[PDB]
């Protein structure tokens, strides 16, 4: 039933897509044996280049495509072409649009997460910022788990949570840098993913800032290299996303609906676990 399997992701370099892929490969031999046939592709971040993989998903007559969309949305009528066909689509890591299941971290989590560690150093009390970034679902999601469970601690103040640092060391940098300009004491720091944390990182080191720890989120390997390193650091702790599994459950779930099973109604998200001084010596990180 399961014969082969067609892949398209953002760039099959990057760590975390080849994590994306040997969690298909692995889940596609567990349920199907070495012989399935894993067809692996990089849209390049690109709409019509995804559009033209599916479409030659479609003719390969494969039995399943695994989805990291380009464009959510625009990625649409392909979707429902290979529907269509009979292909059963999952989409990892964010939307698709039409996508019979949805597999992503829990983002939420991640900001609950992030923010419950540094409400409990900080002993729930304290000065905090939330450097934002990009509107999009997987960064709202965790400034929402975020507030939320700072709300849960009153002596915890919130001194910024909507500047926008683009994802980015750079952005990162330019954002905490104004926050140390306008806030003279600050105890914590979450920035909403591993480069801005970097970023912010910088920036209290070019303002001999140091009274703050900060944490991010991924756990990529821009999070090791600073939990490994030698030298001073304020980056302390990040969620780490776990691509292989998120992966190899879109795979099991893609499965179950080419078997017959109702699709899920929402989306799938994989649990995130928080890496520190006292795991990332453990830490089986992207790479
Ligand atoms: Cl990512
Ligand atoms: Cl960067």
């Amino acid at each position: 039933e399961l014969n082969s399997i067609g892949v398209t992701v953002g760039d099959l370099a990057n760590p975390f897509f080849v994590q994306i892929t040997k969690g298909v490969e692995l889940e596609a031999r567990k349920l199907a044996g070495d012989k399935v046939k894993v067809t692996l592709v990089s849209s390049g971040y690109d709409l019509g280049q995804q559009v033209a993989q599916i479409d030659n998903f479609i003719a390969a007559k494969v039995d399943m495509i695994i989805l990291n969309a380009a464009d959510s949305k625009g990625i649409g009528p392909a979707v429902k072409r290979a529907k269509d066909a009979g292909i059963v689509v999952v989409a990892v890591d964010v939307a698709a649009e039409g996508a019979d299941a949805t597999i992503t971290s829990d983002n939420t989590q991640a900001g609950a997460m992030a923010c419950k560690y540094i409400s409990d150093r900080l002993k729930e009390k304290g000065n905090v910022v939330i450097i934002n970034g990009p509107p999009v679902s997987a960064i709202q999601n965790r400034v929402e788990g975020c507030e939320s469970e700072f709300k849960k601690y009153p002596d915890i103040k919130v001194l910024s949570s909507n500047q926008n640092a683009k994802g980015s060391r750079e952005g990162g940098l330019e954002v905490m840098t104004s926050l140390l300009a306008v806030n003279p004491k600050i105890d914590g720091v979450f920035a909403i993913n591993d480069p801005t944390a970097i970023g912010a990182d910088l920036a209290a080191k070019q303002a001999q800032r140091n009274e703050f720890f900060i944490v991010g989120v991924d756990g990529s390997p821009d999070a090791e290299e600073a939990l490994k390193r030698g030298g001073n650091t304020l980056f302390v702790a990040t969620p780490a996303q776990d691509p292989q599994v998120m992966a190899s459950k879109a795979v099991e779930v893609g499965y179950g609906i080419l078997q017959g099973n109702p699709a899920p109604k929402d989306p799938i998200l994989i649990p995130v676990t928080l890496i520190d001084k006292n795991n990332i010596s453990t830490y089986k990180g992207w790479t």
